[PDB]
This record gives C-alpha cells, sequence and structure tokens, in this order.
C-alpha cells in the first residue's frame, strides 16, 4: 500500500537499538558479576 511511512532514518534506529541491547546486556553482566562477588565467589 506504499504506507510504511513515519520512520526515523536507518542510521539513528540502528545505533538506538544497539545501544539499548548493549546497555541492557552490559546492566545485567555488571549486576551478576558483583552478586557473584557478594557471596565470595571469584
Amino acid at each position: 500500500e506504499k504506507v510504511q511511512a513515519e520512520r526515523p532514518d536507518t542510521m539513528l534506529g540502528v545505533v538506538c537499538g544497539a545501544l539499548h541491547v548493549a546497555d541492557v546486556s552490559l546492566r545485567n553482566s555488571v549486576s551478576n558479576f558483583l552478586h557473584s562477588l557478594e557471596r565470595g565467589q571469584v
């Protein structure tokens, strides 16, 4: 129908998605690493 409009620029969209995914993964990794440290693990 040629109605796939109102999308952001592909560059900004993919950069944003990569930033969100990486930020979630890094925060979870750091949290679990510190949790392991707190319990006495190395």
